Formats: C-alpha cells, sequence, structure tokens
C-alpha cells in the first residue's frame, strides 16, 4: 500500500518513520530539500494551484492524507473524487477557518472564547462595546503561533488593529481574550469505522505563542470525559479518519481551536505509548485496526529557532532525541526531546535538558 | 554527520530509522531495490571487489560501518585509513571465520565446541576418532542460516561431508555438535571510548537453522555476569566500537558464534529497551554517549518465507509490526513481531499471532 502525503515537513517525516515498519510506502509531495526526504520514497514537487497536476499524482496512491489544515479543500474535494482522501474536507473546511471553527462550537453547545465576525471598523468597536477588553484581531485564514493578528488593550488598539488587518483576504474575527488557568489539549484517532482510541490528557504551556512543552498524562477523569465527548461529536460530524487534535482552556473546558492532523502536543506519544499519535493516524487512514494507546508520564520539550548540540543531548542517557534535521531560523520548529518520568534521575535530567535548551532557544 | 553503511538490507534499514531521529544523515552502499532505499538519504551501486571506488564512495562521510561481517577485510583496512570504520577490521577477520573465532575463545581460555581445523579426509577422521558424533563439518567462511554444512551422525558420512565440502574455497572445520539445553545471547554496545552498555541476556529458540523467537530479559544473574565478562574481552581485544552479538549455548556457557553488529536476538530492543541495539550502535560509531537500556519483558517473533497480512496483525493491538518491505522467498527473513509481555491480554495476543505466523511461515 502506498500512503500519499501532501507536505514534506516533520509531521510528514514522522508518520513515514512511524508507518515504514507496518510496511506501508510514503510519498511526498513537497521539495527536495525539505525534512522528510530522507524517509520517504519519493518527493515531488507541484505547485497546489495546479490542481489536474496534483490530482494525476495523488492518483499513483492508495490513500492521501496532509499535514497542513491552511489547504485548498477544493483540492482535497477535487482530489478525494478519485483517490480517498484522510481527514474529511468538511474537517479541513471548518477547522481552517476561525470563524467557522467558532461557530460550529456554538452550534453544537460547545464553549469558546466569544467571538464576532469582522467586516468593519464599526463590528469591531461594537464587538468590544459588547465583550470587553483585552481581545484579540485575528484573520480568520492565515497566521501560525500568535503571527497575524493583533491584540486589542485599550480604545486606541482598535482603529490601529483595523488598520494593520482590514484587507487581510477572507476575512476576520474578534476572540475576547479568554483568562485561562492552564491549557490541555485531546488527542485521538478515529479508524475507517468511526471507533476512537483516545490519549490521554496533555497540558501544554505556550511561550509568547508557540508550544514549548507538553506533560501526559494529565490527570483529571473530569475533564478527560468532556474531552472525550466533545471529540466524538467531531469525528461523527466531520466523519474524520485519522489522528485529531482539540486545544481547550481550562478554567470548565472551553474549547480554543482544533487540528484535523497529528499535532505538537502528541510527540510525547513517540516516546510515551505503545503506539504514537503517528502510527495511529497511518493505521487509520491505511484501514487498520488501531493500535493500543496504554500511556506512561512523558515530557516533551520543543526546540525552537536552535536545538542543543547532539553530544550535549546524548550525555542525558534516558532523553529520547528527535531531531528534524531543519534549518535553524528565529522561531522555526527544528525538533524536540522526550523523556519519561519515573523517579529523581529522570527529573535531574529533565532540568539539565531544560537548561540546554534555554541556551540554544531562539524564538 | 554522515554515515555510510555497506549493504542495504534489513539490518541497514533499522539503524536508520532508529538514527534519523538522532539527526544523522544515511547513506548506503547497495542496490536501488533494496530495503534500507526508502528510509536512507541516497543508497549507491558498487561492486566491493572495485576497492578505490568503494574507498572514494566512503570518504563523502564521516564514519563507515557495516551489516555483513563476511566482507572482504583488507576492503575495511582499505576504507579505515581514509575514514573511520566501525567496527574494526580485527573484529571482521575473526568473527568472519569459524577457525579463526573459535581459536581465538580457546586462546583466552572461554570454552566452545570441540573443533579441529580440517585440510583432508584423514585429518577429518581423526577429529571423528577424537572427539566422537554427532559432529558438523562447516565451512570456515560461507554459509548462512545452517547451509553450507554437512552433519556427520556416522561413519558413512564422513566421506560424504568431505566429499561435498572439501573444495570450499578458505577451508573448513570440524565441529563436535553440542548438545544444548538451551541457547541465548548476549548484545551490548561499546562507546568511542570503550564503555559498554549492556542488554539482558535474551533467550534464543532456533528452527532449521534460524532464529524464530527470541526472549528478554532471560534472567540468571550468574550466566549475565559470565556473558558480561566474556563480551568486555571481546571489547577490549577488539578496540571495539559499536553494537557486539555473542551466541552462547547453555548446558556452563559456552560460546557458539560472534556478530560484530546489531543481531536478530536483539530486535525485541526495539520495542522492549528505552534505546534500542540500533540506536546504540548509531550513537556508538556517531562518538556519542550511549542511551539507557533498561528493559522491558518483551518477546520477539521472526518472519521467515512469508509474513502474516498486515490487517490481521493490526488486529492485535499491542503487537509492534516490523515489516522490512521484502520480497517473500522461503527461508528468508521479511520481517519480525514484537510484543511487551505484561498480563494475560499479552499471552492471548502471543498465542493468535504465533497462529498467524504458523500459516505464513515458509522455511
Ligand atoms: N482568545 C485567546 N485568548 C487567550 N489565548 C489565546 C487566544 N487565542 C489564542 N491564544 C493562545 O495563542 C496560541 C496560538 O494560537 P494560534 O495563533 O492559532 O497558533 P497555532 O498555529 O494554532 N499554534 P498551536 O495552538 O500551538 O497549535 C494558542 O495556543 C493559545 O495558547
Ligand atoms: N556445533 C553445533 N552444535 C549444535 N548446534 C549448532 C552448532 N553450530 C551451530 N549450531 C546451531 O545452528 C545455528 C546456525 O548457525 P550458523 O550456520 O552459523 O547460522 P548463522 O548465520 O550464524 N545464524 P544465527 O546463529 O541465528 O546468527 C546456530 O545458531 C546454532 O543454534
Ligand atoms: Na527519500
Ligand atoms: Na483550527
Ligand atoms: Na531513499
Ligand atoms: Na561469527
Amino acid at each position: 500500500m502506498k500512503i500519499g502525503i501532501i507536505g514534506a515537513g516533520q509531521l510528514a517525516r514522522m508518520l513515514s518513520l512511524a508507518g515504514t515498519p507496518l510496511g506501508l510506502e510514503f510519498h511526498c509531495l513537497g521539495k527536495n530539500g525539505d525534512c522528510a526526504e530522507e524517509v520517504v520514497k519519493t518527493v515531488t514537487d507541484i505547485e497546489l494551484t495546479k490542481v489536474n497536476d496534483v490530482v494525476a499524482w495523488a492518483k499513483q496512491f492508495d490513500v492521501i492524507t496532509f499535514e497542513n489544515e491552511n489547504i485548498s479543500h477544493e483540492l482535497i474535494k477535487a482530489i478525494n473524487h478519485e483517490v480517498s482522501v484522510y481527514p474529511s474536507a468538511k474537517a479541513i473546511a471548518i477547522s481552517q477557518d476561525r470563524l467557522l471553527e467558532k461557530s460550529f462550537m456554538q452550534d453544537h453547545g460547545i464553549a469558546t472564547a466569544k467571538f464576532v465576525n469582522i467586516d468593519s471598523l464599526a463590528k469591531l468597536q461594537s464587538a468590544v462595546d459588547d465583550h470587553g477588553l483585552p481581545a484579540i484581531l485575528k484573520t480568520r485564514r492565515f497566521g501560525y503561533d500568535g503571527k497575524g493578528q493583533f491584540v486589542i488593550r485599550s480604545q486606541e488598539d482598535i482603529t490601529k488593529a483595523w488598520d494593520v488587518l482590514k484587507d487581510a483576504p477572507d476575512g476576520l474575527i474578534y476572540e475576547a481574550f479568554v483568562d485561562f488557568d492552564y491549557e490541555v489539549s485531546q488527542i485521538c484517532t478515529a479508524d475507517l469505522k468511526g471507533n476512537i482510541a483516545f490519549y490521554p490528557l496533555a497540558r501544554n504551556t505556550h511561550k509568547q505563542g508557540i508550544i514549548v512543552e507538553s506533560e501526559a498524562p494529565f490527570e483529571n477523569v473530569v475533564l478527560a470525559e468532556k474531552a472525550q465527548q466533545i471529540a466524538k461529536i467531531l469525528v461523527k460530524e466531520f466523519a474524520y479518519v485519522g489522528t485529531l487534535a482539540i486545544e481547550f482552556f481550562v478554567k470548565e473546558l472551553i474549547v480554543n481551536e482544533i487540528a484535523p492532523r497529528v499535532h505538537n502536543s502528541g510527540h510525547w506519544s513517540i516516546d510515551g505509548a505503545v503506539t504514537s499519535q503517528f502510527e495511529n493516524h497511518v493505521r487509520a487512514i491505511a484501514g487498520l485496526i488501531l493500535g493500543d494507546t496504554t500511556s506512561r508520564k512523558t515530557v516533551m520539550l520543543n526546540c525552537i529557532g536552535g536545538m542543543p548540540a547532539t553530544k550535549d543531548l546524548a550525555a542525558l542517557d534516558r532523553v529520547k532525541i528527535h531531531s528534524y534535521n531543519k534549518e535553524p531560523r528565529k522561531g522555526r520548529k527544528v525538533g524536540h526531546l522526550n523523556l519519561n518520568l519515573n523517579d529523581e534521575t529522570d527529573e535531574y535530567q529533565l532540568l539539565q535538558v531544560k537548561k540546554l535548551i534555554a541556551l540554544s532557544e531562539e524564538i
């Protein structure tokens, strides 16, 4: 069986690392210098606007998936008509647009930040009059890791926010700034028949808009049950197949956003679960029964901008190293480290690895 | 850092799977259709007799290793003079020749099967007169998985054995047939400074000359200590860097043979140890500190000749699947399965997977 992946970044790289021992063959749509290249059968560079060419490429394979939900949902529809794409175009369409994503939650009685679609300065003023400050003016369709938005803290920030973002193609959304206690995510995988394998909750820490640490299992039986029920609603309404990620605020579970894919907050599962989020995404789309997800306490630390020297990491002999072999650039995800946490030696190694990261990080 | 591997088979494939997340780049010497191709940066097909060409290829990389010790030890010397090869030419030279291997053990007071170098029919007759029957006439330099030899059970089998094998290039050895209770192997990894990371003993079952099952940890504190001391002698005398495998008969530890490489009897460590034999071979040759080897009860089952359907394997959701994506051929190693053994559900899945294997196996 051949699996085509749109994208050749680190998520594609790890899908192939996880899925290759199952005997599956991986092919990417992306560039020669992208980090999945060395671990997949082929990489083919086709502009995603050239729809018939992309569809022609896809038809070489038995099933298609993707690593970035910001892709054209029409392109996915076009492909899916010829060869199965997982997960669904509906999941992509709703998750990639902040207004559609939040409206979906509201339509099913699921809590989110208060939000308003913004089509004018007057509408934004009204949204601020109604739901208060601080708030964020975000684009509906652009943006990664806190970028492409404007935090509104005062009445003067309003016109400034509008003036910066007003011309964003495909529009804008006001979100009330949620004052959360902490953040958690629910990652799960739905197989071809809609059976869901759940991971425990992970507690995630963001720094400057980017995830820097993820801890699992986060043990709270009540929140976990609420999280799982929301996941089930999503899987059913999207007819979802694959790994799905839902990020929450806790303060009451409040949905932050969803990602129809393997997600950074699940990277711990490579070394902390019997079957990782990556192996299970692959098994899901391949029409296979999912792997057991029994998990053990693990911490995941992100390497942003830079990464400690491998020789320094290797000296901490229980740390599991996940370098993506990417180019260091301020703010860029270049790798992560996982560590199982059982005893005091693990705590000691964790301190040493955090120190190493503090010296290599560039956000 | 770039690592060159001579060979593109499943051992090379798994070295790259283990070592790629460390941020290392892998290149093989072998063919396009070989099973490591899809997980390494490049594969280059050069006949190993063309020494200057092989050396020219090797010089593109920072360190060289190999998956098959039957390679020309002179070729390794030639390469090593220009770029570091691990492990050593001495380890290759002794392990690849049954007479040299057994003579080494005898020279250091380490037990083996009684053995005699055979250069004539009369010498074989004398070896049988001295050390008895049953015995095996083996080549010194050829043979895999019980092939290329002749078991001598009677006095008529003697001339038959001689007539079959007498012209083997590089000679023959008589070995007394050891009547063992069971077999175990000691796998360990020595870093660049000679520090050794030990795995627990594994209990191995052979069927028709091929390994079919490996169980670890095999708990016997006395045998383990003897095994580790023998490993230390080998690492020191060979100035060994890398993963090393020693196979024993138990009946008293008696050395059977050694392999200067990752070995089938250590495949369990992919899913049963904090750091696998593959990741540690890579860390050793890369000049890195070795990973922790804390282990949990695991069984490894070999898929020979054929492999059960992936959909049938996936249904047993705790089994870890390791398909090499190779072509089924009677007697050929095409994959393995690992299973952690904790509770009764694991025992149940193990029975089901053994049944699946019995129906797919072709030895
Ligand atoms: N309304 C809000 N109130 C408070 N914090 C928020 C709000 N919206 C977003 N954030 C935080 O900002 C982070 C970045 O969101 P976003 O700009 O969508 O980045 P992203 O690409 O989705 N990265 P990630 O959330 O880690 O997958 C979120 O994970 C939250 O921690
Ligand atoms: N003298 C002996 N007496 C009894 N059994 C033996 C003897 N020599 C070899 N064997 C058995 O035959 C097997 C095959 O040995 P060999 O022909 O060298 O295959 P191999 O390629 O080294 N495969 P492996 O030992 O699994 O790495 C050994 O693993 C032993 O179980
Ligand atoms: Na490739
Ligand atoms: Na989203
Ligand atoms: Na390749
Ligand atoms: Na040997």
